[PDB]
């Protein structure tokens, strides 16, 4: 069934994300241990789909945040559009902790590391493959598909950026919706 | 005083490295090599000083680690317009120990940094902002700053808009800020 984003699901995944930082020695505040957004993408089903965000500050000028990933957890597929006279979110993604499998286009890579849902691979398109250990960074230029899974121990990746617009984001599967609607 | 050397920017370099791990800071092999150590110039890198790791810099967006050993000061500077460039706009976090940062307003009474007296003349901004791991204060562009870490150091991240260090304007007239290593 199309499942639900719950306050209780919600605070779980909120709890195990700031074990995870306190595990990585990332100090956060008690002000921001609240404001860390859990997302499903609306797909129902956090544990395979979903991403927890910490965001360090957000301005017209620049981004910072911690992504926090589960176990496997994937960020579907997605790029950051020009809005108006905004070329579009730019990004450098750098491992802090556990590994991240990130796509990209370019030429598929053999035996890729992510494992996908059957029913949901028609909505990851780009196969270049891109593994991130602690320490390690990409740089995603505007408008240019993405996605990633954590590895089997979960990862925690920093993300610095411009200005980030998520609700403006596109998604290849056309059942995610960006913004949580939690009950 | 002296002049800053390629046996004091490694053995700099290398407590910068200890203090990154002890905070359990990955870096690669390569970024090692590339951490920057200056003395702003002034010849007493463990009084003026800076080690620094930039993991990104570029024309959308900056983030650097700013490494600082027990009471390391940076110098008075602000980051000013460039051309049509409105300046650098940063956010400091810090990671790791305390900082003690300086910006425009009305003096502080008590502050926690310590300069040297003869030195006294080139920090002209006494708002203090006290910084403990987690915290964060953003500056505007073209604003008069400095900080000094506590006494067992600080690691503070920058997130920020494009860094042209070249262009900073410092209050000291002695400082230079690009390197001089012999
Ligand atoms: O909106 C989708 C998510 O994608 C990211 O850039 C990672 O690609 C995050 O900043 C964002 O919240
Ligand atoms: O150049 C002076 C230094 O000041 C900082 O912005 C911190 O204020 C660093 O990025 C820079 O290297
Ligand atoms: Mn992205
Ligand atoms: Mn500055």
């Amino acid at each position: 069934k199309h499942m639900m984003l719950t306050k209780e699901l919600v605070k779980e995944a909120r709890e195990k994300a700031i074990r995870m930082l306190e595990k990585a020695c990332i100090a956060i505040t008690d002000e921001e241990k609240e404001k860390i957004e859990v997302t499903d993408f609306g797909l129902g089903v956090l544990y395979t789909f979903g991403l927890e965000i910490l965001v360090y500050v957000n301005n017209e000028r620049y981004c910072a945040k911690e992504l926090v990933m589960f176990p496997r957890q994937i960020c579907p597929e997605h790029r950051h559009p020009p809005i108006g006279s905004y070329l579009g979110k730019q990004e450098t993604f750098r491992c802090r902790w556990g590994e991240v499998y990130l796509y990209v286009p370019g030429t598929p890579t053999p035996n890729p590391r992510a494992r996908i849902p059957e029913e949901k691979k028609r909505y990851f398109t780009v196969w270049h493959e891109i593994v991130l250990r602690p320490g390690e960074q990409y740089t995603i230029p505007p408008n240019t598909l993405h996605w990633f899974q954590a590895g089997d121990e979960g990862a925690i990746v920093s993300e610095f950026s411009s200005q980030s617009i998520d609700e403006k984001d596109i998604f290849t599967d056309p059942n995610v919706k960006r913004i949580p609607e939690i009950v």
